C-alpha cells in the first residue's frame, strides 16, 4: 500500500489497540475506490490463531446497514413501500397503537418507543406477537427516535415477507451473492468455524448468543475483505448490475429524519460532509446515539448525498466493529475488533485517518 496510506493507518491504529487493550484487529481503507488490508494480534488467544484477511468477525449493528439495504430493495422490487402500515404484513397486529405506525417509522426507530432490546423471555413466533401487542409507545409516531433493535428488526423481518423468502435467503441471494460477499454470514457454517474470532469481554472467550431478530438486528459475521467490499459497494452504487439493489443501496442513504446534526437513513446514519470531528465523535457516544430525540421530518426524504460521511457503528458482547466512507471521495474505512470498546475511539481513530486523505 502507499506509504501515506501505511502510516496514517500505523500511527492510528498502533496506539489504539494498547490504549483499548485490543487482542485482535483488522482494517481496510478504500482510497480512490482500491482496497487495502491491514490485520493485527489475535482472532484467538489461547489457540494462537492470528487475524488475516479472512477471519470473521461479528458485526454487531453494522449488521442493521444489510438489512437497511435488503429493505430498500424489496421497496425497489415493488415488493413493500415505507409508506404501507405496519399491519398490511403482519394483519394479526391488532393491538390499536400500530394504526399510523408504518415501515418507515420501524425502518427508522421512530415508531413511538420501541426497546433497544428484544426480551429474552421472547423466543417464538408467538411470544414477538404478544410483545408487539402488548407494547406501548410513549410518543406518537414520527415524532422521536430511539435506537432499537425491536424497531429495525422488525422492519427486516417484514420486508421480506412478500418475497416468501426466509430473511437469511433473502438476504443470501439478493444482497450477499450479488455483491460476492462469499464469506458473509447470518449462520457461520462449520467449514468456517476456523476463521471465526473469538469475541473478548472481560478477558473471557465469547460469541453472541442467539435471540429475537437477532439476524435482522446484529447478527452477521464478515471478514475484512467482504466488508472493504460492502464499503466500495455502498460507496458506488451504480456500479452495482442489479438494479433493484443498485436502488436498494441509494434508498438506504436517503436521509429521512434529521436530528441534531445527524440524518436518518435505513441503517446507515449520515451527516453532512466536510463534518464536524467532535459532533460525529461525541455524537456516536452511548449517551446520544442510545437517548431519546425528537425528530424533524424531512418531507419529503434527500435523496442520497455524495458528500456526506455516511457511517456505523456495532458491538456484540465480545465485538466492536465501525465502517464510515464518504461517497464524494471515494474514500473509506472498515475497522472490525474482538473487544468491544468505546465508540468515540473508533470514530476518532477513523476521522483521523480519513480526513488525513483529502
Ligand atoms: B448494536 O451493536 O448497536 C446493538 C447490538 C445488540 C444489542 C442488544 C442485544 C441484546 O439483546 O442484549 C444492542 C445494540
Amino acid at each position: 500500500a502507499p506509504q501515506q496510506i501505511n502510516d496514517i493507518v500505523h500511527r492510528t491504529i498502533t496506539p489504539l489497540i494498547e490504549q483499548q487493550k485490543i487482542p485482535g484487529m483488522a482494517v481496510a481503507v478504500i482510497y480512490q475506490g482500491k482496497p487495502y488490508y491491514f490485520t493485527w494480534g489475535y482472532a484467538d488467544i489461547a489457540k494462537k490463531q492470528p487475524v488475516t484477511q479472512q477471519t470473521l468477525f461479528e458485526l454487531g449493528s453494522v449488521s442493521k446497514t444489510f438489512t437497511g439495504v435488503l429493505g430498500g430493495d424489496a421497496i425497489a422490487r415493488g415488493e413493500i413501500k415505507l409508506s404501507d402500515p405496519t399491519t398490511k404484513y403482519w394483519p394479526e397486529l391488532t393491538a390499536k397503537q400500530w394504526n399510523g405506525i408504518t415501515l418507515l417509522h420501524l425502518a427508522t426507530y421512530t415508531a413511538g418507543g420501541l426497546p433497544l432490546q428484544v426480551p429474552d423471555e421472547v423466543k417464538s413466533s408467538s411470544d414477538l406477537l404478544r410483545f408487539y401487542q402488548n407494547w406501548q409507545p410513549a410518543w406518537a409516531p414520527g415524532t422521536q427516535r430511539l435506537y432499537a433493535n425491536s424497531s429495525i428488526g422488525l422492519f427486516g423481518a417484514l420486508a421480506v415477507k412478500p418475497s416468501g423468502l426466509s430473511f437469511e435467503q433473502a438476504m443470501q441471494t439478493r444482497v450477499f451473492q450479488p455483491l460476492k460477499l462469499n464469506h458473509t454470514w447470518i449462520n457461520v457454517p462449520p467449514a468456517e468455524e476456523k476463521n471465526y474470532a473469538w469475541g473478548y469481554r472481560e478477558g473471557k472467550a465469547v460469541h453472541v448468543s442467539p435471540g429475537a431478530l437477532d439476524a435482522e438486528a446484529y447478527g452477521v459475521k464478515s471478514t475484512i475483505e467482504d466488508m472493504a467490499r460492502w464499503v466500495q459497494s455502498n460507496l458506488k452504487p451504480l456500479d452495482i448490475n442489479e438494479k433493484t439493489l443498485q436502488q436498494g443501496i441509494q434508498l438506504a442513504q436517503s436521509r429521512y429524519w434529521q436530528t441534531g446534526d445527524m440524518y436518518q437513513g435505513l441503517g446507515w446514519e449520515m451527516l453532512d460532509w466536510p463534518v464536524n470531528p467532535d459532533s460525529i465523535i461525541n455524537g456516536s457516544d452511548n449517551k446520544i446515539a442510545l437517548a431519546a430525540r425528537p425528530v424533524k421530518a424531512i418531507t419529503p426524504p434527500t435523496p442520497a448525498v455524495r458528500a456526506s460521511w455516511v457511517h456505523k457503528t456495532g458491538a456484540t458482547g465480545g465485538f466492536g466493529s465501525y465502517v464510515a466512507f464518504i461517497p464524494e471521495k471515494e474514500l473509506g474505512i472498515v475497522m472490525l475488533a474482538n473487544k468491544n470498546y468505546p465508540n468515540p475511539a473508533r470514530v476518532d481513530a477513523a476521522w483521523q485517518i480519513l480526513n488525513a486523505l483529502q
